[PDB]
DNA sequence: GCGGC
DNA sequence: GCCGCAACGCA
């Protein structure tokens, strides 16, 4: 029976806009519907700021002792331990998530699938794709966009289909569902090949190394969030900025806009309510 | 934000 | 009151 009292409400986390608890609590609910899918049957790393964007964060992964029992959780072996994550799977995780001031929520490309016997939750295949648009510095917006459809156009010559999702920070994300799972260790690959093919035609407008040194001026393709170990921030997850922007979906006739911004969490609240999730398509297998 | 100390 | 609360890929 999930229950999550939201304490401190008028405590305010964004002093530059004044964005309170309350606030966030009613956001990650308006948006719980669309951003369950993309969040679901994964392990959830949460970044908090318990006293605001300007005051001290942390990452946390592991789920406290105390945390509600009804909050569904699964176990990672990694390279120097194990960790037991929370994993976010209804709308009252996400009131839990903003009760908990976890302002953001990233998650891996991969879902937890039971095992053949009585539901062991372990890591599966990546179900998506993501690649990460880094804009070097005095990087212009129309070299960004021209990247982001370099970056579909190849996708969709091996049949694949992307969708960008405004990272409410400076990046620019591209995710693409993979009709064929496979293992994150060939995902990862096959970005590489992706984000090299596409240096090769444009090397003055993308690098596909991240060594800070050959990051000005060009784009970054990041492929490398495809790794099992690493992670990103979920579509429609706030953003601990000094304004609460959000990892909003686009459509590509936005992108095409010059116009394109980063958008603030109440902006998406309003598009979703005009169309809904534009992401609809990236976990249409979600659990 | 919240439990362990 | 004080303190922790992650751990990639190679920096």
């Amino acid at each position: 029976e999930q229950r999550v009292t939201l304490t401190n409400a008028d405590k305010v986390l964004y002093p530059a806009t004044g964005t309170t608890k309350s606030d966030i609590f009613d956001y990650y609910a308006g948006v719980a519907e669309v951003m369950l899918g993309h969040i679901a049957g994964r392990p959830a790393t949460r970044k908090r700021w318990p006293n605001g964007v300007d005051q001290p964060a942390f990452f946390e992964k592991q789920l406290a002792l105390s945390a509600p029992p009804w909050l569904s959780r699964a176990t990672v072996a990694h390279r120097s331990g194990t960790t037991t994550y929370p994993i976010i799977d209804s709308a009252t995780g996400l009131a839990w998530i903003a009760q908990q001031a976890a302002l953001e929520v990233h998650v891996p490309q991969w879902r937890f699938v039971a095992e053949p016997g009585s539901g062991e939750l372990n890591p599966g295949p990546a179900t998506r794709l993501v690649f990460d648009l880094d804009p070097g510095e005095g990087v212009m917006m129309a070299q960004l966009a021209e990247v982001a459809r370099a970056v579909r156009d190849l996708l969709a010559d091996i049949g694949l289909v992307t969708f960008p999702v405004t990272s409410g920070s400076k990046g620019l994300h591209l995710y693409t569902p993979l009709d064929e799972p496979v293992s994150s260790r060939g995902a990862t690959v096959l970005a590489k090949r992706v984000a090299q093919r596409l240096e090769q035609a444009m090397p003055a407008l993308v690098t596909s190394t991240m060594t800070k040194s050959l990051r000005a001026g060009k784009v970054f393709v990041d492929w490398s969030q495809n790794s099992g170990s690493k992670t990103t921030i979920a579509p429609y997850s706030l953003r601990g900025r000094t304004h609460p922007t959000v990892a909003a979906p686009r459509t590509w006739a936005e992108l095409d806009d010059p116009a394109l911004r980063q958008l603030s969490y109440d902006e998406v609240l309003t598009r979703i309510a005009r169309d809904g999730d534009l992401l609809e398509r990236l976990d249409a297998d979600a659990p």
